[PDB]
DNA sequence: ATTATGACGCT
DNA sequence: AGCGTCATA
């Protein structure tokens, strides 16, 4: 009744910048704008590895992941720009400084949450209050938010995308009650108001462009993101949750596209997260544990808890390569020269990151895949990191490895590595 | 022979 | 701690 919590406490919003490699590339390169197009790493397997997709490529079936030779197949004018590689491996530098001049933007209108290297959730409640009191009572213009799209609207008793998109938008301010400062569909409104604008600086001041969702939470604001893509950005009311989710399959809500998804699909015989309200929160954590069960009863109902929390640096800095098939590691001069390029990568980063950002990371962990092993890691261990320096990382590193050799020759290394993994950890101040 | 990342949960 | 899950370019 009064006392049912509705989980329209907050004002959240997922930032999330369209084909983001696509554009740091074509911003780089003019002669790449505007055409299909995409980032490869390496090139001799296959033409290499695709790992961004411009839209216009994507209209011809282009995917991430794709080999860029099965890819020129269904588009053969495709045009590719390679990741930089140095000490032997792909270099993602030049991303994720792209990467920091966004999230600077961002954080100049509100406390960010770093998500990945393209996008950030943005807790907008103490801005749209604010915004609120200087709006007095005044009417939002629909030129206020002039990419968004309502969710669910428009609806009830024009052919054109763009057309259709200013009908549902007329629909939902027609609604509005502006008088009432504490309406949950207000806040949400002039949060829209607010991350059109933190879109155009960013766009302004980086040529990047990006796409939005704005609700209540960071699983709302998430999937409202995806939902109008490129170069849009999503409101989900409380209101649309009902109607949004009764269509919705379940591995669309983050978290749930692997297992536990696939197990509350199987053992509740259900496809949609809107199915999951007839279950009591009892049932629920009978299945999925008292944590997950919780969380679905409220999920499904709208309604999510976590913060945005205030973290706008990576907490750890890896390298990490992967020797697939032939190339395999099969000598120890090999795995100490390979340990070594990662090393040498790590400390130029750990270096930029304090002198940048006043820590130091203080542990070093090492992980390893060896041949045959179905998992990604087959093993990870720890040491000391004391000082900033790749020799030394390095032979830290294999000394805790070295005994993961079954080869009673000392020089031979078996089963060969098919992957090396050194990442700095737990930072403190400096 | 996707690859290179990065966060957080479990015991 | 070391391992597994889930996610993004
Ligand atoms: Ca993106
Ligand atoms: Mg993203």
């Amino acid at each position: 009744g009064p006392h049912m919590a509705t989980g329209q406490d907050r004002v959240v919003a997922l930032v999330d910048m369209d084909c983001f490699f696509v554009q740091v590339e074509q911003r780089q390169n003019p002669h790449l704008r505007n055409k299909p197009c995409a980032v490869v790493q390496y090139k001799s397997w296959k033409g290499g590895g695709i790992i961004a997709v411009s839209y216009e490529a994507r209209a011809f079936g282009v995917t991430r992941s794709m080999w860029a030779d099965d890819a020129k197949k269904l588009c053969p004018d495709l045009l590719l720009a390679q990741v930089r590689e140095s000490r032997g491996k792909a270099n993602l530098t030049k991303y994720r400084e792209a990467s920091v001049e966004v999230m600077e933007i961002m954080s100049r209108f509100a406390v960010i949450e770093r998500a990945s290297i393209d996008e950030a959730y943005v807790d907008l409640t103490s801005a749209v209050q604010e915004r609120l009191q200087k709006l007095q009572g005044q009417p939002i213009s629909a030129d206020l938010l002039p990419s968004t799209y309502i969710e669910g609207l428009p609806q009830g008793p024009t052919v054109q995308k763009e057309g259709m998109r200013k009908q549902g938008l007329f629909q939902w301010l027609d609604s509005l009650q502006i008088d009432n400062l504490t309406s949950p569909d207000l806040q949400l409104t002039v949060g829209a108001v607010i991350v059109e604008e933190m879109r155009a600086a960013i766009e302004r001041e980086t040529g990047f462009q990006c796409s939005a969702g704005i609700s209540h939470n960071k699983v709302l604001a998430k999937l409202a993101c995806g939902l109008n893509k490129p170069n849009r950005q999503t409101l989900v009311s409380h209101g649309s949750v009902p109607q949004l989710f009764s269509q919705m399959p379940i591995r669309k809500i983050r978290s749930l596209g692997g297992k536990l998804g696939a197990s509350v699909i199987e053992i509740l015989g259900i496809e949609y997260m809107g199915e999951l309200t007839q279950f009591t929160e009892s049932q629920l954590q009978s299945h999925f544990g008292e944590k997950n069960g919780s969380w679905l009863y409220a999920m499904c109902r709208g309604i999510e808890h976590d913060p945005v929390k205030p973290r706008q640096l990576p907490k750890t800095i890896g390298c990490s390569k992967n020797f697939p098939g032939k190339t395999a590691l099969a000598t120890r001069e090999q795995v100490q020269w390979w340990l070594l390029q990662l090393a040498q990568e790590l400390e130029e980063r750990l270096t930029k990151d304090r002198n940048d950002n006043d820590r130091v990371a203080t542990q070093l962990v090492v992980s390893i895949r060896v041949q045959g092993d179905k998992r990604l890691s087959s093993l990870r261990r720890c040491c000391a990191l004391t000082r900033y320096d790749a020799h030394k990382m390095s032979h830290d590193a294999f000394t805790v490895i070295k005994n993961c050799n079954t080869s009673g020759i000392q020089t031979e290394w078996s089963p060969p590595l098919t992957m090396l993994f050194l990442c700095a950890t737990k930072f403190s101040a400096s």
